[PDB]
């Protein structure tokens, strides 16, 4: 492919040339091809290619696949969301002094995983339990790939390696279903308020890693007003287009969050979100590794721009 | 393909040579190949090929696709479930004097639809709202096909034809989600108890056509103790294997309906079903067209075998 060859025989800059190491980083400027070089870098400055000796040409045949297997039709749940979640994954990892808490497996899972937490989205979301169906279609799609020929970045691990990682990847993706993350967090939100925390304990390694996956899913909510707002207008575009669709085939009305109107109350809906989900998920996180404040803060900096906009309704 | 060519230059028996016209009909005896000749007959004795001048070679290129695009790995939600739901659709239509109540459009939708109500199942079901996700993956897969080249059985209709039918097909498939069918039926179950019934009214044509789709979904629940039991051990197989899986990756226990044990209480689980869902959905139907009693009865004939088996626990 005149695509793989290219990204193959190019030059993956660096964690610095690419500034992929900051909570303030955005996809906005660089072209897709580049969001490939970065990602490739991601694996690289993460030790994934070297330990698991990933074939250069396949990390790229994978990614490209991973990418092209995304729709630029949806207005948020597009490749640029996965990239921006792998990034925010790749940063709370380094500049967050979090990496030092995970194994080299759980780190391959989270990169591979995180670049697939929403693999084949179509624009069908919620607002409040479904047992994570949309999520198995993502994993089943995740796996569909990793197994694919010429895109097998795990074809270097061992039976108990490929297992232990598919157990994280899966359990990982399936954790982007806020439902679970809400029918859980409530507890992982006391290991803190009782400090009895501990990552050596498996279960807690679960609750953590999860609360971490969503933390990055919502990555864009703690981004510089520019980068952040520029995105909420995208998720908005989608949330509204989903109402429009479900008022054509079906004949239901919209749940505010999704009606092309109520656009004036979008703030308090953004505000409510943060207070209902964002805030505590990030502050609490912080306590794990204080090098995460950049998020919990960017958040509070945004939940004061909404409280502003909203104080005009 | 040595397949299509074959099913192409063969001989589609008849509604009688194939006995595809009775609630007591089963897939069990005939090979897949045949489950295609039947299905092909289904379109044929249904006027779909003649009105919509469907290319012989394509109904078959379609069908085969539709088929092959199913997994013989699942132990129920396999091609033989769709066939058996198209069938039960094809008979409550004829032998049920129901056909005389639908347009020629809503009849293509239902055949085309019905042979796709669960297009890409993997063995992930429920027991009690998800907004019909698995169902859009089915439709999106349903459509994926119909559009496919050489398998376009609608490439004979008109813009407002192909539309009107996708509105039915879609709304149709998406109605196999008992959830909706339960968050509805309750009313379509009063146009009867108040007789204020009426199919000329669109909305009611919905509720009807839906209640009818699930009617055929559960088709096998009203089948001769042999044909029926032979299947419940299959659906059982699946419901249990889904529990085994979700006690492997995940570490949850089983919801009875899905644990490899509790196999002794399978009757009262089969019993409660019928009473919670089957019974009413079939008796009430009957009133629409009394020629459907063969189902409401076969059901009652089964909900007395379970009451027997169960009266031994
Ligand atoms: C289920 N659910 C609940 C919810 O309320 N939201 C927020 C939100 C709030 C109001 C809105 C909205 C999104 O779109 C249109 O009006 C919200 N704000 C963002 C900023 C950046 C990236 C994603 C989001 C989301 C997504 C997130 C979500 O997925
Ligand atoms: C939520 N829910 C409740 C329930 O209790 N059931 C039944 C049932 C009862 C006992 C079982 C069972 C299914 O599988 C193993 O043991 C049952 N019996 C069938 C026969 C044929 C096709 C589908 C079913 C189902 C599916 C249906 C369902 O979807
Ligand atoms: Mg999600
Ligand atoms: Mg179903
Ligand atoms: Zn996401
Ligand atoms: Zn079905």
């Amino acid at each position: 492919t005149r695509e793989l060859q290219s990204l193959a025989a190019a030059v993956v800059p660096s964690a610095q040339t690419l500034k992929i190491t900051d909570f303030s980083f955005s996809d906005f400027e660089l072209s897709d091809l580049e969001t490939a070089l970065c990602t490739i870098r991601m694996f690289t400055d993460l030790n994934l290619v070297q330990n698991f000796q990933m074939k250069h040409e396949v990390l790229c045949r994978w990614i490209l696949s991973v990418k092209k297997n995304y729709r630029k039709n949806v207005a948020y749940h597009n490749w640029r969301h996965a990239f921006n979640t792998a990034q925010c994954m790749f940063a709370a990892l380094k500049a967050g002094k979090i990496q030092n808490k995970l194994t080299d497996l759980e780190i391959l899972a989270l990169l591979i995983a995180a670049l697939s937490h929403d693999l084949d989205h179509r624009g069908v979301n919620n607002s409040y339990y479904c047992h994570s169906i949309m999520e198995h279609h993502h994993f089943d799609q995740c796996l569909m790939i990793l197994n694919s020929p010429g895109n097998q970045i795990l074809s270097g691990l061992s039976i108990e390696e490929y297992k232990t990682t598919l157990k994280i990847i899966k359990q990982a993706i399936l954790a982007t279903d806020l439902a679970l993350y809400i029918k859980r967090r409530g507890e992982f939100f006391e290991l803190i308020r009782k400090n009895q925390f501990n990552l050596e304990d498996p279960h807690q390694k679960e609750l953590f890693l999860a609360m971490l996956m969503t933390a990055c899913d919502l990555s864009a909510i703690t981004k510089p007003w520019p980068i952040q707002q520029r995105i909420a207008e995208l998720v908005a575009t989608e949330f509204f287009d989903q109402g429009d669709r479900e008022r054509k085939e079906l004949n239901i009305e919209p749940t505010d969050l999704m009606n092309r109107e109520k656009k004036n109350k979008i703030p308090s809906m953004q505000v409510g979100f943060i207070d209902a989900i964002c805030l505590q998920l990030y502050e609490a996180l912080t306590h794990v590794s204080e090098d995460c404040f950049p998020l919990l803060d960017g958040c509070r900096k945004n939940r004061q721009k909404w409280q502003a906009l909203a104080e005009q309704q």
